[PDB]
């Protein structure tokens, strides 16, 4: 019942430059210019109306968080096709990235991905925001001691093998169904970029999760930080951990990580999106 002020900013196309294209809807690369003596690094993200219905929702969603470790929209753009311009993250996906550095990433460096998606998601939370699609690639670096949560196409108030077993049967999403696939999301940095129930098809997922079956441990992981992991993935949503206690829980691990982690061999006037207020 509190008031979205949050601002939608109108962006001329003149503003911004293009620059090289980054995926393919097609997401491209460039520099924001706003009269402001200022350059941002962003990422500019036909006629269907339903696929304009959906852009449209992501940009609310976007333009109504604000938080270090959630991507928020810079604007929008209404010309012949309309852009979602956002902050640019250089290191792409946290999953492409923890897989092209495997043999680079320390046990420091993974807890505090999670004590930052932890963070992103209780911002989510105090919002009464459901993500629903809490993965390894929606989260975004910007830099590899800061990532981001993004990609809000199904963020409210099918991606069969995060979901809570409540949303694979009843079309239940809750705030404890995003701790679901937080779980598993930290299952997939652990494993440093493992498909998650690799081979076994969406077909038998609830089922195998029925009969008890969760993913394995990832070798190097204490059964410590497993134990956590598990914890996210009890039936009962009540006795999964809150995102406010995953928060306490990995950062008490993130001051002592190799306890917990056993891993061998432990432009002028450019300003950052994130001091651009
Ligand atoms: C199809 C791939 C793809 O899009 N990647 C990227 C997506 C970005 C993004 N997405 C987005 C999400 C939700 C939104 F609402 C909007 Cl508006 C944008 N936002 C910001 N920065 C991004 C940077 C990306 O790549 C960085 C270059 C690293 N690469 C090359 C070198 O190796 C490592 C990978």
């Amino acid at each position: 019942e509190a008031p979205n002020q949050a601002l939608l900013r109108i962006l001329k196309e003149t503003e911004f430059k293009k620059i090289k294209v980054l995926g393919s809807g097609t997401v491209y690369k460039g520099l924001w210019i706003p009269g402001e003596k200022v350059k941002i690094p962003v990422a500019i993200k036909a006629t269907s109306p339903k696929a304009n219905k959906e852009i449209l929702d992501e940009a609310y969603v976007m333009a109504s968080v604000d938080n270090p470790h959630v991507c928020r929209l810079l604007g929008i753009c209404l010309t012949s096709t309309v852009q979602l311009i956002t902050q640019l993250m250089p290191f792409g996906c946290l999953l492409d990235y923890v897989r092209e550095h495997k043999d680079n990433i320390g046990s420091q460096y993974l807890l505090n991905w999670c004590v930052q998606i932890a963070k992103g998601m209780n911002y989510l939370e105090d919002r009464r925001l459901v993500h629903r699609d809490l993965a390894a690639r929606n989260v975004l670096v910007k830099t590899p001691q800061h990532v981001k949560i993004t990609d809000f196409g199904l963020a409210k108030l099918v991606p069969i093998k995060w979901m809570a077993l409540e949303s694979i049967l009843h079309r239940i999403y809750t705030h404890q169904s995003d701790v679901w696939s937080y779980g598993v999301t930290v299952w997939e940095l652990m494993t440093f970029g493992s498909k998650p129930y690799d081979g076994i098809p969406a077909s038998e997922i609830s089922s195998i999760l029925e009969k008890g079956e969760r993913l394995p441990q990832p070798p190097i992981c204490t059964i410590d930080v497993y134990m956590i992991m598990v914890k996210c993935w009890m039936i009962d949503a009540d006795s999964r951990p809150k995102f406010r206690e995953l928060i306490i829980e990995f950062s008490k691990m993130a001051r002592d990580p190799q306890r917990y982690l056993v891993i061998q061999g432990d432009m002028d006037d450019v300003v950052d999106a994130d001091e651009y207020l």
